[PDB]
């Protein structure tokens, strides 16, 4: 039959779907979702075989264990284990593209297990089998009997297998392809791989069962009033005496509790559901579920007879909220969300797709710490447990079909097709049948990145038909069609257009007013945080709160995609696209997370955090004006602390309880401010801290902040002149320096500094030269499979390649120093890119001033940096500086960045993106210390053990190695990272180095 | 303007005179000037200026010299935005190119007299025996920031001796969003806190 190639058979004799059952036989265990003796869990291990094709598969196995198999964990990816290569590509296929066939060679995965059934599974009722979790379809044999067939790796298929077991030993075969036509609505951007990768479990239901449950809750205006209605469906035999009661109670006590017998209201000519009944509950003053306050209650729908006996149970979280779009904004409990979201695969860097509950919990964690309030399920249903956390922890979802037909040309070509129309609608009604009670859930998606087809619109009808109580979105065809009740593009800018023909990219605030234009825009991807990125996020953040309508949106995303494989010598080290033999591959373009594939932060991390802030602060004179941008708690476990410091030199401080209402304000005012014992700049810095844990944070977490400059007291005073003068040395080789116990070294024929001395030791490995390049970052390189991107352009004109030409040296003796001037040209095949102009003035106090005025070419590519480099002779255990930080901070992402002196040891300096380049820079700093120099000015800087060249020349961190000494990179200027995307320019005008001219004073000394 | 430091410096085939100033108020500092004169054997006289703005004194005007010409000469000749009058703000539709008009299409004779007749992204400017070139804005005119500024009315202007010549390397924009509120935009304030700028004084 090739089941597998044809897009009108997703499934066997599969079940029905519905929402999450238990069976339970006890209510009490029901209430507070304790373990169910009825549903058992058959994870662990399993027997497997791997097959190059499902014709490859010996008719043995069906009856008997193939002794070549082993034993293996389920559940599992295969490539995980050794079996197969995962593949990363993006928008390829990584099949041919023909549908709906899929190559002969197909890699099959024959998974058993020999289980017991007691009997008293047998003598009554029915016994499923659910397989949560199978990439990509499978058959299914029970005892050798065939049982059926299923597809969409991303929702549970179960089978009824009462007819099938017998007392005692039993055995499952499970025949898995790989491929299948479900493939071809799974094109999304992740590792491809496949296996039984989610649970597995067996449920008892009796004859008589609650087959189905939805539970909705409506309210009155002002949400003082809640009816919670419960519909509830049962199969097996309709008699009288049966009854349904739904029990509502809010921890410990019970709330509500209706009974009812079956028989649902007349529907039509024919009449209503005999096998159905609803309940309605009353509730007053209802605790209102969202994510900043997730108050829930426990709904428990128990089938039982009149006389008393429970038959079984079934229950759920209920969550009191509406969601609804008015006036073009959506409303959570009537009051406008403001998203701060991010779309998050399901990927462990061990273990491939299959989640624990762990990682899970760690993710929500990290999430509810940074700000964030609401995730994209990217581009699939997502394992069951993810909705309870959400549900329980507080998070907004998005639930998305499994659905992404990205390789097609055009892209709408399957989901245009109405014989794609059935495979595509049980992707969305299975979905929406299986999560529909959960509150986490506040609107469906039809998928991503399938173009816009009249499959689409069907079927957005379909769940506005079936679930009014949430909005529906998809972004395909160009983010604003009939099928989506959100705008909700995809990497739309904030100010620029992006005209593409038939999917333009519109900036978003022009989005929101184009003619006849009503909706409310949340982007469902944005600020792509692929390697060293997030530039422009606090622009998104500054128009999102501007604009009413600009609601918000979904980072993309949360966590790189790499996976752990071992060196030679066995140590683990980070892969990526093409690292597995797999090919052809996208490379690193399946890391485009905020964090690492093990959950440590990367830097942009911090951005999100900062610009996700729940608290808005204006300071007006010595008033600190606190405005709450929460909708419905009062900042109840809040404090703010303040502080004031001369130039990183702490003066005061205090601590101030917060208590504004949501939406409100509160005036804080400052205590007198009595002068600073010295010149330079006061700093105020302010910290919202909770000072009790929560489910989500520890005691002591800060949530907020945000700094100003106050007086500042410029210095006039003179320096102490110098005990003594430097003397100078000419000679035809070089212009030497001494002073004391410094000497400094120019080379005449290079121009530039080549050594520096402190007593008898050499300071420099490499001379101090300009550097107007950078190892490009992801976003530099763009490319997500452009002549326009930023290192073709730098590459094409000569930047890396460029040599000095010296115009001038110079050595002249001043009264009480020594003033070098240097001229230097960089040209490129006969073009002059930059001219570098520079003096150095070394004083009887032992300074080195030195003077760079930099001339741009106005026709050359905008240059990535305008500074200095060299190679230090040592290697020092920290590096201290007054600047901003402590985190690596770019032009562009350095709001979150705080001026203060801070102190870390060298290795934090450094950001080990899987991806090495340009990274670890530190802004708006005006003193460096390292070892014994001290550089002072307004620069930005990284320190590390790796060079420019090596970054830019090696592709994976693993593979760097600590250079001799330590490369100090001082930056006048630094063009910021971008990030709007990964694939095309991204970096904003303001933060090009466009302006011509340059100039940059730093002066080094010694400690 | 409080003077800091004042020196002068013998060098191969030039004179090198540094500065430094402080301006206050009430005790505050408002504004540091720290500058290097350099002339040299061929009689050119290169001034480079580094300011220092308090952080905390509201963004200045402008960033420049001034002073008052002995000359008087009939044309101004100036390779740079024009041929009118044009200000950071509103300067778009001015060109880049070489200008020669009389002196007084320098001056903008706004009936409530004020700053007036500034030229824009100058490289060269012309007057008489001078010439000044780098990277500046600049207005010249019969009449000082002082007359200006106390004088209620064009026709009550008269002609100072000389010629007073404003040359900036930085002019806040003018606004004009309203005429009742600040209406700069950010963008056009001088906030940058430190600046650098540079000229070249010459004869022929
Ligand atoms: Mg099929
Ligand atoms: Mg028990
Ligand atoms: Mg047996
Ligand atoms: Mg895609
Ligand atoms: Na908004
Ligand atoms: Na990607
Ligand atoms: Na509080
Ligand atoms: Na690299
Ligand atoms: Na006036």
């Amino acid at each position: 039959r090739r089941d597998w190639e044809n897009p009108g058979v997703t499934q066997l004799n599969r079940l029905a779907a519905h929402p999450p059952f238990a069976s339970w036989r006890n209510s009490e265990e029901a209430r507070t979702d304790r373990p169910s003796q009825q549903l058992r869990s058959l994870n662990g291990e399993w027997r497997f075989a791997w097959f190059p094709a499902p014709e490859a598969v010996p008719e043995s196995w069906l009856e008997c264990d193939l002794p070549e198999a082993d034993t293996v964990v389920v559940p599992s990816n295969w490539q995980m284990h050794g079996y197969d290569a995962p593949i990363y590509t993006n928008v390829t296929y990584p099949i041919t593209v023909n549908p709906p066939f899929v190559p002969t060679e197909n890699p099959t995965g024959c998974y058993s297990l020999t289980f017991n059934v007691d009997e008293s599974w047998l003598q009554e009722g029915q016994t499923r089998i659910i397989f949560d979790g199978v990439n990509s379809a499978f058959h299914l044999w029970c005892n050798g009997r065939w049982v059926g067939y299923g597809q969409d790796s991303r929702l549970p298929s179960e089978f009824d297998l009462s007819a099938f077991l017998r007392a005692g030993e039993n055995r499952l075969a499970v025949m898995v392809l790989r491929w299948s036509d479900g493939s071809y609505l799974e094109d999304q951007d992740m590792w491809r791989m496949s296996g039984i990768f989610r649970d597995v479990s067996l449920l008892h239901k009796p004859t008589t069962q609650i087959s189905d449950f939805h539970v909705a809750t409506r309210f009155n205006d002002d949400f003082s009033r809640a009816v919670l209605e419960a519909e509830v469906q049962m199969c097996g035999e309709l008699r009288d005496y049966l009854r349904v009661t739904v029990s509502l109670w809010q921890g410990e006590t019970q709330v509500a509790s209706g009974t009812a017998p079956f028989g649902g209201e007349i529907i039509d000519e024919r009449g209503g559901y005999a096998d159905r009944v609803t309940l309605r509950l009353n509730v007053e003053n209802p605790k209102l579920w969202s994510a900043e306050i997730p108050n829930l209650y426990r709904a428990v729908v128990e089938l039982h007879t009149a006389d008393g006996t429970l038959i079984e149970a079934e229950a759920c979280d209920v969550g009191f909220r509406e969601v609804r779009i008015e006036n073009g904004l959506l409303l959570l409990n009537g009051k406008p969300l403001l998203i701060r979201g991010v779309n998050r695969h399901e990927h462990h860097p061990l273990h491939g797709q299959v989640m624990d509950e762990q990682t899970m919990v760690q993710d929500i964690l990290l999430m509810k710490q940074n700000n964030f309030n609401a995730v994209r399920c990217s581009h699939y249903p997502n394992h069951p447990l993810w909705y309870t956390l959400c549900d329980r922890y507080g998070l907004y979802v998005v639930d998305e079909a499994n659905i992404e037909t990205h390789g097609m040309v055009p892209m709408n070509r399957l989901t245009d097709d109405p014989r794609w129309l059935p495979a595509m609608s049980e992707r969305v009604t299975r979905m929406v049948q299986r999560d529909r009670n959960h509150p986490s859930v506040i609107i469906w998606s039809l998928g991503n990145e399938s173009g816009h087809g009249a499959n689409h619109d069907a079927l957005y009808r379909w769940i506005k038909s079936v679930d009014p109580s949430r909005p529906v979105q998809y972004e395909g065809g160009g983010a604003d069609t009939t099928a989506t009740d959100i705008i909700c593009p995809m990497y739309a800018r904030v100010d620029e257009d992006q005209p593409f023909p038939a999917v333009p990219k519109w900036s978003i605030k022009k989005w929101l007013s184009l003619p006849g234009e009503t909706r409310p825009l949340i982007l469902c991807e944005y600020a792509h945080a692929m390697g060293n990125s997030l530039g422009g996020f606090a622009k998104y953040w500054q128009a999102f709160r501007q604009y009413p309508r600009l609601q918000g949106g979904f980072v993309w995303d949360w966590v790189d995609q790499s996976l752990i494989k071992y060196d030679e010598n066995g140590n683990p080290w980070s892969a990526y696209g093409g690292d597995f033999g797999d090919t052809p591959n996208d490379r690193q373009f399946c890391m485009n997370g905020l964090v690492f594939a093990d959950r440590t932060p990367h830097p942009a991390l911090t951005e999100a955090k900062h610009q996700q802030q729940f608290f808005q602060f204006r300071l007006s004179g010595q008033t600190i004006e606190v405005t709450s941008e929460y909708l419905f708690r009062h900042s109840d476990n809040e404090l703010l602390h303040w502080m004031v410091a001369l130039d990183g030199k702490p003066l005061a401080s205090g601590e101030v309880p917060l208590d504004v209402a949501p939406q409100g304000k509160q005036l804080i005012e400052l205590p007198e401010l009595p002068q600073p014992e010295s010149a330079g700049q006061l700093w105020l810095t302010v910290r919202v801290v909770q000072p009790n844990a929560t489910a989500w944070s520890e005691a002591g977490h800060i949530s907020a902040w945000q700094q100003w400059r106050l007086a500042e007291n410029l210095s006039v005073t003179l320096p102490a002149a110098s005990h003594a003068i430097p003397h100078l040395t000419t000679s035809e080789m070089d212009f030497c320096i001494e002073l004391g116990n410094k000497r400094w070294q120019f080379n005449r024929q290079s121009g530039f500094l080549s050594q520096m001395w402190i007593g008898d030791k050499k300071q420099l490995l490499t001379p101090l030269r300009d550097q107007f390049t950078r190892a490009p970052l992801d976003n530099d390189i763009a490319v997500s499979e452009d002549p326009n991107a930023w290192v073709e352009r730098w590459k094409a004109a000569g930047h890396y390649q460029a040599e000095a030409a010296l115009l001038q040296c110079t050595a002249d003796t001043l009264a009480d120093a020594v003033l070098i001037t240097t001229a230097h040209a960089w040209q490129h095949q006969g073009k002059t890119l930059f001219i570098s102009r520079k003096t150095y003035r070394i004083d009887g106090s032992g300074q080195m001033a030195i003077t760079v005025d930099v001339e741009v070419a106005s026709d050359t590519p905008h240059p990535a940096r305008i500074g200095l480099n060299c190679q230090l002779a040592q290697v020092a255990e920290r590096v201290n500086w007054l600047g901003l930080g402590p985190q690596e901070n770019y032009p562009d992402r350095l709001t979150a960045a705080c001026f203060d002196r801070w102190d870390l040891p060298l290795s934090d300096m450094y950001t080990p993106y899987v991806f090495p380049s340009e990274n670890g820079l530190r802004c708006g700093t005006r003193e460096l210390n390292y070892g014994p120099h001290q550089w002072r000015g307004d620069f930005q800087f990284n320190i590390s053990r790796y060079s420019q060249q090596q970054l830019m020349e090696t592709s994976h961190r693993h593979l760097l190695h600590a250079e001799e000494g330590t490369w100090l990179n001082i930056d006048g200027f630094h063009m910021g990272i971008g990030g709007d995307d990964s694939w095309s320019p991204s970096v904003s005008a303001e933060f090009q180095l466009s302006a011509g001219r340059y100039h940059y004073q730093l002066v080094w000394c010694q400690k």
